[PDB]
């Protein structure tokens, strides 16, 4: 069978024209019922212009749900193809919105159970666990969320672990020797001392 | 049973009053041996009014050597006396003054096994050593010395290891509860974070 990617709609939150929270992940629908047979893609450019990763669940149905994490405030990309052949209105440009004050976020640190109050690095252990404990108590009603820029260039959504009282614990250990970035946000924004810059070492 | 005071002879390199390096250690003679009968007393305050010890050494035979470490930059004065007696030409004020460049020493701490980055304090555990390694391969000729002022109230010279390859190790434990302060200077200058104010608990 063919396809007919101008058949195809697209719909959900993670498209909303108003926007959508920065920090929360959200999804979106795609259907492809009328679109015929194709392979469906997903491509998102972030705020700085950078790859992110687009799940897609096909829902066995001629839908999809696609489901990413705008961690940072401002627009996404998101380039949709059925069938090899873009959709109607795609590329869609999202406004991933802040809200609160990254800035009334407090963070610890911790490295096998030693306090270091609001510092990391410069050098840190291959294999040493980081604890990274923000108090977003004072902040507003979003998340935090954490970004690893490892030294071959990927980019890691780290788990983040949210307590419910206001405080989120990130735990992340470095694997290889080099450079990375260790990126905190509230809310889309960066808390304070936010982006970490670290080596680690052997 | 007496003894006069303006009959002792002071001289050397600590009381170089043209002045002397800081960071470098320096010692003088005390030349009592036409004095009489009595104690020889030196209290050192450094350029910030703080005591610093003066080490004695009684030759046995009316003299003295007496040693001391200027670590910071400014006047040092220097109160000598015999029998209680203040000596000619004390005090002593003597000059230590800096050389090199203290801005490029870089701080490496470390507690129980654990690299923890440029990063001491808040909290520390009575009893458990720390160690921080300064690098100072960048900032010049002279040394690294470190001061601790502790609950006490007393003001401690540490002894600070020079591994002759352009780092130092400072290896301090606090034995009592309360708030210390860690002067870290090269050179007679505060190293970037110097001081360092640790509160230790149990």
């Amino acid at each position: 069978p063919a396809h007919d990617a101008s058949k195809v709609r697209a719909s959900g939150p993670g498209l909303n024209a108003s926007g959508i929270p920065a920090s929360l992940p959200v999804e979106f629908t795609i259907d492809a019922r009328d679109a015929g047979e194709g392979l469906l893609t997903v491509q998102i450019l972030d705020p700085e212009g950078k790859p992110k990763k687009a799940n897609i669940r096909d829902n066995g149905d001629g839908t999809y749900t696609v489901s990413y994490l705008p961690d940072m405030s401002g627009r996404y990309t998101i380039t949709i193809k059925y069938g090899g052949d873009e959709i109607p209105y795609s590329p869609f440009r999202i406004h991933a919105l802040p809200t609160g004050d990254a800035s009334k976020c407090l963070v610890t640190v911790s490295i096998g159970g030693h306090g270091l109050g609001a510092c990391l690095g410069p050098r840190i252990q291959i294999g040493q666990e980081t604890v990274i404990t923000v108090d977003a108590k004072a902040a507003g009603e979003r998340k935090v969320t954490c970004t690893v820029s490892t030294p071959d260039g990927a980019e890691l959504d780290v788990d983040v672990v949210e307590n419910h009282d206001g405080t989120f614990d990130i735990y992340y250990t470095a694997p290889e020797p080099g450079k990375y970035v260790i990126t905190i946000r509230f809310g889309g924004e960066h808390i304070p001392n936010s982006p970490f810059h670290v080596l680690a070492t052997e």
